[PDB]
């Protein structure tokens, strides 16, 4: 039913950067793994069956052993993991799948223990620390916030650009605020298309709230299961899960070597509001602990920007209905019938012309008298309503309505570049609650 | 909450009592040199520097591994040492693991030892992101939780944070506007009996308490019963040390016996914060045995809690909210339509007399406090002023003492209660209150 989601879910590959070993959870049998994980263990003694504690050093053996066994395996990750053959650290990021259990051996870039506990403990303080200057803003300023996150987030992770993406009603999305390195060109204000995040990239990020994409250009590997297996192994919780080929080549044509996604979780029962996206000039990869403090931090965004949006929303309501009982600045419209709109004259013909409706795209005749006037709401009382922003930047390509997704189309657009578009002439949408009140407000008048 | 000059009761002995729990070793230490300023009793025990090594202007940096003391070296030369908590430390010659909790004092920085779990260094890695973990989930159970109620907050919250440590009783204090608590929601054991619905007194925690908990926002106690440790410090010193951000601090007597009396023999206070801050109220767990737990854990409490602080402060404004919505959507409504309550039509003249005789707008919670009307089906009223508003007896049940306004808090008394038998209290000549909200609607009418 959802397009792209069993390849998303189900794709047999993974990013080379790491290996990766789906084991069986009660005999302890490799039920699964990637091509390089031999390569990368240095092994050269692994195959379908292969009890995965001779791998290992026999302490990581015992404490997978304890691993597995545990209530949460979440908890131990990541496990610092010696091998057998080479002797190099791997961080062992274990998961549980309806199989068995995946293991995600990521190598380590520091090899004594000392340097890389104190960059931990160095990433997470960062993170609270982030987080704490967070919760210092002022309320109300949301742009600020993004502005801050985005500053903030580009600290911490070091990438060349960073960005709040937000999810419009139409599933559009828009870079509402950015961070990019100076001498890169703005990707601020650019609108895109629904189609380029699906629907099932959304709710799988809905689940997973943090993906990291090290290289788009390497070449994905290939992980073999067990014969024995009724379907392809659920990659999803997998961070070394490689994307999808439409992604990388729009990674690649995007200018985007490395890439790295974060949830924006609010209420509506949880909704993605937006994300938090990272592009690299160049390929680079952070460790785990980074990843989860800025999976903390992203998550503190999440509510304080939920708080606001529900504290403005309610704010607002209450506002209406106070400054009903200040005429002119009861709605949203810009024309009251004084204000913005014509004289006498418009309204005269308006008035010949109509003997509830409300219409956002305004009766050719007089609806060429001005460009303000091209919302209507009739009701005896009119009311104005000025025309939408005329113009619109997307990135490549437009966002169209009745475009859908589907699982076979696997190739992107070739270029993002700023095009402007001059969309129909029509007003700000009715909302149904403003025509409520128009009703209400008209019984009221009905009565006195 | 409170103003912080008047705060006089039990401040000066919460802050420097000069004792410590036993559960851990404390060791109070100067910022330029790492000499000794203080220690406690048993401090060389746990150390294993028993027959010197340990005493009165010794390297505290010599007490511990060369790592351990650069760690140190460089947590006290830190921007602010509260985000370096805990700070892992291996013993110089036992090599046993501690959790260096530091706080920097006025004279000094106090470094508090607790013994922690010898673990294998490959989990090390997994051990410093713990902390955000545990935060992290607990904080996703709110997340995912309908806007709108309050009561499944303290809920699923209470549930959380009994799932996360592990103690018999966990529940949501909450202080009330004369600043008597109540027991909002509470996950008991299923053995124990509830605490849920009952109230108390406000002089069962202290304005000094409340006030220290704004910048503690955590508290443990493995044991009320246990033998308090006296800390030894230097000579030189004027006074004594201040304790008042260590997590070794041993409780005031009185809230010991308190908890013995209780039953909680095992306590872990947690603080919550809304909007220059307000203590709402606290989040404490209670244990038949006794129970420490980790230093990490409290950390991803203090996270959940700051969490849970700004989700019900934006709860309650939502709340706010919508209540004055109702009551203006009410108002023009109404206002609208026209162009128990007693209109000069009810829905009678002595009444009329007495309220012409007492106005020689008003609120009133009794009548008694015009007499005549109560010779209680007319508890309180409201006048505008000719529109009357008459309303009223809601039950209160009590955990062994009545809050009375005349409860001051008292410095040298040290005995708390005995019994905290629930016993019911309901009250007459004290109608319902007119809250703000309400008042100010009347008098917008
Ligand atoms: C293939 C023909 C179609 C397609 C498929 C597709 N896209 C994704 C995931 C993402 N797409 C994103 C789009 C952007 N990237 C940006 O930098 C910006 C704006 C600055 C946009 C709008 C983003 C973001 C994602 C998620 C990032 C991540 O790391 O996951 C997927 C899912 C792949 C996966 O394996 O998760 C798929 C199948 N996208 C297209 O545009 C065409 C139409
Ligand atoms: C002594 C004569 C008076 C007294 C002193 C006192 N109380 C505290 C601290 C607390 N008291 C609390 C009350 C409760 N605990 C509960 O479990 C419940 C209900 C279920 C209540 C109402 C709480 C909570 C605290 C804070 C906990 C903590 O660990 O600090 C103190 C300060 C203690 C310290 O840290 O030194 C003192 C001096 N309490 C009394 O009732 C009598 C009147």
């Amino acid at each position: 039913i959802t397009a792209y989601l069993s390849r998303i879910q189900r794709g047999g590959y993974i990013q080379p950067f790491g290996c990766m070993i789906a084991v069986d959870e009660s005999s302890f049998r490799i039920i699964g793994y990637s091509e390089n994980a031999r390569e990368m263990l240095g092994i050269m003694i692994l195959a379908m069956g292969t009890d995965v504690r001779s791998l290992f050093t026999s302490s990581s053996s015992i404490l997978l052993e304890r691993a597995f066994v545990a209530r949460e395996i979440t908890l131990l990750n990541p496990v610092w993991i010696h091998s057998k053959n080479t002797g190099k650290p791997f961080y062992a990021i274990l998961h549980r799948i309806d199989v068995g259990v995946v293991i995600d051996l990521e190598p380590a870039r520091t090899e004594d223990p000392a340097l890389s506990i104190a960059g931990a403990v160095q990433s997470q303080k960062l993170a609270v620390r982030a987080i704490s200057q967070l919760q210092a803003l002022p309320g109300g300023d949301i742009k600020l916030l993004c502005d801050t996150v985005v500053e903030s987030v580009r600290d911490l992770t070091g990438y060349d650009r960073v960005m709040v993406y937000k999810f419009h009603e139409d599933e559009h999305g828009e870079v509402v605020a950015e961070s990019k390195r100076d001498d890169l060109e703005p990707y601020i204000g650019l609108h895109y298309p629904a189609t380029d995040i699906p629907q099932a990239s959304r709710f799988l990020f809905k689940q997973n709230r943090v993906r990291m994409i090290v290289d788009c250009n390497a070449t994905p590997v290939l992980v073999v299961q067990d014969d024995r297996l009724t379907q392809s192994m659920c990659l999803v919780g997998s961070t070394l899960r490689a994307p999808h080929g439409c992604h990388s080549q729009y990674m690649a044509n995007m200018g985007s070597i490395a890439s790295l996604a974060m949830a924006v979780i609010i209420n509506g029962s949880m909704r993605l509001w937006g994300l938090v996206v990272c592009h690299h000039t160049s390929s680079r990869c952070i460790p785990f602990p980074l990843r989860y403090a800025c999976e903390f931090l992203m998550q503190a965004f999440g509510l304080q920007l939920n708080m606001e949006l529900q504290l403005a929303l309610q704010m607002s309501e209450k506002r209406v209905l106070r400054t009903q009982t200040s005429i002119m600045d009861l709605v949203k419209c810009d024309g009251a019938a004084l204000g913005v709109a014509p004289s006498e004259v418009q309204i005269k013909d308006v008035v010949e012309w109509l003997l509830g409706l409300s219409t956002d795209s305004l009766y050719p005749g007089a609806a060429a008298l001005g460009d303000a006037v091209c919302g209507m709401a009739v009701a005896f009382l009119f009311w104005f309503r000025s025309h939408t922003a005329k113009e619109i930047k997307w990135g490549g390509a437009k966002h169209h309505p009745e475009d859908k997704d589907d699982g076979q189309r696997m190739h992107p657009r070739s270029s993002f570049q700023a095009f402007l578009e001059v969309v129909k002439s029509r007003s700000q949408p009715w909302e149904t609650a403003e025509m409520d009140a128009i009703h209400s407000l008209q019984l009221i008048l009905r009565d006195s």
